[PDB]
């Protein structure tokens, strides 16, 4: 088992930030922890790389666990965000961009995504 560490980043519009990775599929920014990273700092970071967002864990969700097309099974831990600005793509993703909830329960893909959305916004802030 991998472990993966990323965030369901809200803006203050209450629209989440989606990107679309290189099978074309819409999820939520994650990545590998490097040694020495706690989860939640990594997940910081992996946003950063991959959006060029900068954000601040408001809290804790829960991880979600599957196996990729390569066989691999994941553990990626999450984290309830907040920030703001444009998306910017970096090598590999297909697409990017913050959209309402309606939006989202449309575009994503898996299964797992949706239900962490739907716990993301009952802990999101007003
Ligand atoms: N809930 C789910 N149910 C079924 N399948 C799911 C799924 N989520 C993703 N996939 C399927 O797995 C792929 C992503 O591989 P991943 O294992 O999540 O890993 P990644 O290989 O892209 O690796 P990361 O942890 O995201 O990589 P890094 O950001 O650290 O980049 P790096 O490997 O260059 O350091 C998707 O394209 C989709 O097909």
């Amino acid at each position: 088992m991998e472990l993966g560490a990323g965030g369901v980043v809200f803006n203050a519009k209450r629209e989440v930030l989606l990107l679309r990775d290189r099978m074309g599929f819409w999820v939520f920014p994650k990545g590998h922890p490097e040694p020495g990273e706690s989860l939640e700092e990594a997940a910081v970071r992996e946003v950063w790389e991959e959006t060029g967002v900068r954000a601040e864990v408001l809290l804790p969700l829960y991880p979600t666990r599957y196996v990729n097309p390569k066989g691999v099974e994941r553990e990626v831990h999450w984290f309830l965000m907040r920030g703001e600005g444009a998306p910017r793509l970096e090598e590999g993703m297909t697409g990017a961009g913050w959209f309402s909830p309606e939006e989202a329960r449309a575009l994503l893909a898996f299964p797992e995504d949706l239900g962490l959305l739907e716990v993301a916004l009952e802990r999101l802030p007003l």
